[PDB]
C-alpha cells in the first residue's frame, strides 16, 4: 500500500546554502553532528541518480532518485538493511527548497510503501519522520551557527 504525507516549512537559511549542507555535504556532516549515526558510505555511483548509500547507526540503504542543484531538488528512497522496519518495502522522499524572504521555503512529500495492502502503523510513521527531520534540523542548525 501507499501512504503519503506532506510538510511545508521555512528556514532562515537561503536555499543554496541549505541545499549544499543537506544534500551536497550531507554525507560528511551527518555522522559529525548526530551521535547515533556512525557513518554514511557510498557503495554505488558518484552522487548522481542511482547512487546508493549505506547509513550505519544497524543500517539502512538510501538511493538517490533525483538530484538537481538548480531547482534545489533531492528525491531519495530508503529501504533494506538490518535497521529497516519489516512492514515497509521502502520510503520515498521528495524534497524541494525555494527562495523566501532571504531564507528558504521547504516542501517534503513522503510516500511509505508497505508490504501487501497493510496500513502504515503510527509508530513506523513517527520513527521515520523523527529520524529524517532530526538529520535535516541538525544540519540546518549547524549552518545557522557556522
Amino acid at each position: 500500500g501507499v501512504h503519503t504525507f506532506e510538510e511545508e516549512s521555512t528556514s532562515p537559511v537561503p536555499p543554496a546554502k541549505l541545499f549544499k549542507a543537506t544534500v551536497v555535504d550531507g554525507d560528511e556532516l551527518t555522522p559529525k553532528l548526530i551521535p547515533a549515526i556512525q557513518s554514511i558510505e557510498i557503495v554505488e555511483g558518484n552522487g548522481g541518480p542511482g547512487t546508493v548509500k549505506k547509513v550505519t547507526a544497524s543500517y539502512v540503504l538510501h538511493k538517490i532518485d533525483a538530484i538537481d542543484e538548480a531547482t534545489y531538488t533531492y528525491d531519495y528512497t530508503i529501504s533494506g538493511g538490518t535497521g529497516f522496519q519489516e512492514i515497509l518495502e521502502k520510503v520515498s522522499f521528495k524534497t524541494k527548497l525555494e527562495a523566501a524572504d532571504g531564507g528558504s521555503k521547504i516542501k517534503v512529500s513522503v510516500t511509505f510503501h508497505t508490504k501487501g495492502d497493510a496500513p502504515l502503523p503510527d509508530e513506523v510513521h513517527q520513527d521515520v519522520k523523527q529520524k529524517s527531520q532530526g538529520i535535516f534540523k541538525a544540519i540546518e542548525g549547524y549552518v545557522l551557527s557556522n
